[PDB]
């Protein structure tokens, strides 16, 4: 099934190419197909790529383009104003622009389908939209079109929408080419994916990547899988992992270190205007930033997450308290009965429920999974699903009963409504996972739990000692474990903010000494150092030459095991900007011994400066390339919410960054 057009190598330097002639005439019937591979390295803030247009006057809102934007968004119109129809559809955040220096070949495919009525967008081997429409516009059926363009749209004579880049290779089909027949078409992308829209994890939505390379050579990592769009909260979201054993090449399927079953696990595609995009799955508990890390003595992989229950509510809920009981230097998980206003019981030993108004235990028990038994016997609860079919989100039983847990919404005991910290173990590094056990509040019965910084935990290269970071109000506090992970102890470090979501990462200079790097309010990256194996902690310094927004974003850290210019070499992944999420940089900075300070000397930029660039994962692997897992979109941007498949994974070497 043969092109009805084919050309290649145009050059878009601010001047439209004409191919009517060309093309034109060979235009036939109402479904078409356009691949086209391209790039812009340099793009102006809005161009065409493709237009076929009606360019006589009084006609200007006749026609068809491809455009993109300096963002990194792509999109069509189709328009034709004597039938009274002006579709866009477009997504941002769909393009690459620039790979280890070099311009990337974006590979584009659109499918016109009059058949179905439908519009799909293909970019890089991932569809960004499909769109079904009751009046189907076919693009060669727009009213007059006598131009086919390359780099604008002709309007009334005018180049508009003038584009700077190149087509190396443009096709079209008349036909709606398969999703399959897309599918064999050959891709030339910088980056893979690990986690992807219809894998196991059945969410069409991906955020907070982390990576970290095992002892055996294994690399692994944890991602928080998204089911309600890609909001924080309220949501429902599992922690997946999945790892490679050919130093990033292929991944595993994915599986789930921690998942709750109240609601089922459905891939949904989330609205994006404006009326309904912060609809929210609000009755369902939920996972949030994940932390990874290797323990030497046992050989064991740690993973930590925040846990929320179902009826957790951004603010009021649950400041001022932990969830727990103190009762003799020991901490009890609280629970509230149905039907009770307040909290009158706690899981006691063995999980025995007891009841704190009269000290009686109950006839029910939780279980090492949360869930609860009475009589020994297993209780239930229905599990919920999500739709749009009314055209606003519902969350409604779906005939399934599941085991009934304490975090549940339908759960006989609930849990305090405020955020936990949980731990999952691994003996066979990522294979499989244990169930979750909740952490113990560290900042006493009152306070309620601190926040897991996602990405990796710290395993000290001399000792037993394991770190994982958290933040809370004033403070970062250090979980310090030195026996697998069985106890753990904070230790506290104030810094000059309140309520700042100080996402810390950690790297090891040298033998016992720490410094954390931190996202902060002030828009620079804070730092801090420890010199015994993170017993007592240095007061707060700032990076300058890295700017971020006054929001801040996750900065992820690693200690690189060679020498780079002969001194030791730490390497940062950080968006670089004050505006945006966007403009992501790996830094080296190299060790000066006389003090520990650090000359940020070798900036690589991960793409074009306006291209987005979010939280980030780096890992260096065994064969001492970097890996680099990521959020390449704006995930603060209110126009960027809800995107698929925008975690991407990198290889790179160092000579790539110096
Ligand atoms: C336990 O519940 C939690 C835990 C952490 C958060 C913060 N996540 C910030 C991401 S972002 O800066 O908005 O992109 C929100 C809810």
């Amino acid at each position: 099934i043969s092109p009805i057009f084919q050309g290649g190598s145009y050059q878009l330097n601010n001047k439209s190419i004409d191919i009517s002639s060309l093309l034109l005439d060979k235009l036939s019937g109402e479904s078409q197909t356009v691949v086209m591979k391209f790039k812009a390295d340099k793009p102006n803030s809005l161009q065409a790529l493709f237009g076929l247009s009606n360019s006589k006057a009084g006609f200007k809102n006749n026609y068809f383009s491809i455009f993109m934007r300096d963002s990194g968004e792509i999109g069509v119109e189709i328009r034709d104003a004597q039938k009274g129809i002006n579709y866009l559809f477009s997504r941002p955040a769909s393009l690459w622009g620039k790979h280890k220096g070099q311009a990337v070949e974006n590979t584009l495919v659109f499918v016109s389908d009059s058949k179905d009525k439908t519009y799909t967008m293909y970019v890089n081997g991932i569809e960004v939209f499909s769109e079904t429409v009751d009046t189907f516009l076919p693009i060669s059926n727009i009213n007059g079109i006598d131009k086919a363009t390359l780099g604008a749209v002709n309007r009334e004579g005018k180049e508009h929408y003038l584009a700077k880049g190149s087509i190396d290779e443009i096709s079209l089909f008349n036909k709606a080419i398969s999703d399959q027949e897309v599918s064999t078409i050959p891709l030339s992308n910088p980056f893979q994916l690990i986690f992807q829209s219809g894998d196991s994890t059945q969410a069409n939505y991906f955020r907070i990547p982390t990576l970290y390379t095992l002892s055996s050579g294994r690399v692994l990592s944890s991602i928080d899988a998204r089911y309600g769009g890609t909001h924080d909260s309220k949501s429902k979201i599992n922690i997946a992992t999945s790892y490679s054993d050919d130093n990033g090449k292929t991944w595993s399927e994915p599986i789930f270190a921690m998942k709750f079953n109240d609601y089922e696990e459905q891939l949904v595609y989330w609205p994006r205007d404006n009326k309904l995009k912060n609809s929210q799955i609000s009755g369902s508990a939920s996972f949030i930033d994940s932390s990874i890390v290797e323990d030497k003595k046992s050989g064991k992989t740690i993973l930590l997450a925040d846990v929320m229950p179902a009826g957790i509510g951004n603010n009021n809920a649950n400041k001022a308290d932990s969830g727990f009981k103190e009762i003799n230097g020991h901490y009890y998980l609280k629970l509230k009965k149905n039907g009770d206003n307040d909290f009158r019981y706690t899981v006691r030993e063995n999980g025995v429920v007891y009841n704190e108004t009269t000290n009686k235990p109950t006839n029910y028990t939780i279980n090492d999974k949360y869930e609860v038994l009475e009589g020994g016997k297993s209780l239930t609860v229905e599990q919920y699903s999500v739709d749009f079919d009314s055209g606003s989100l519902r969350e409604r039983h779906n005939g399934k009963q599941v085991p009934m847990n304490v975090f549940y919404k339908d759960s006989l005991f609930k849990v305090t409504p405020t955020n936990y910290i949980a731990m999952t173990t691994s003996q066979n590094r990522g294979e499989s996972w244990e169930q979750f056990k909740l952490l113990p509040p560290f900042l006493g019965e009152k306070h309620n739990g601190t926040y897991l910084c996602p990405g990796q935990g710290l395993a000290l290269k001399s000792s037993n000692r394991l770190i994982f970071a958290t933040y809370t109000s004033g403070e970062l506090t250090y979980l310090i474990s030195d026996d697998s992970g069985q106890t753990w102890k904070k230790s506290s470090a104030s810094i000059p903010f309140k309520n700042a979501t100080a996402e810390a990462q950690m790297v090891e200079l040298r033998d016992g000494v720490i410094r954390t790097f931190f996202r902060t309010t002030t828009g620079k990256i804070a730092y801090m150092t420890s010199r015994d194996s993170g017993e007592t902690w240095s007061k707060v310094s700032y990076i300058d030459g890295i700017q971020q927004t006054s929001y801040g974003t996750q900065v992820s850290a690693i200690k690189y095991s060679q020498l780079i210019d002969g001194k030791e070499a730490v390497i940062l992944s950080t968006p670089n900007s004050r505006s945006g999420r966007k403009g992501g940089q790996l830094v080296v900075g190299l060790v000066n011994k006389e003090d520990d300070s650090i000359d940020w000397k070798y900036h690589y930029d991960i793409d074009l400066p306006s291209y987005g660039y979010a939280y980030s994962a780096i890992t260096e692997l065994p064969n001492h390339h970097i890996g680099v897992l990521f959020e390449k979109y704006d995930s603060w941007s209110r126009n960027e919410l809800h995107l698929s498949n925008v975690v991407q994974y990198i290889d790179l070497e160092i000579n790539d960054l110096t």
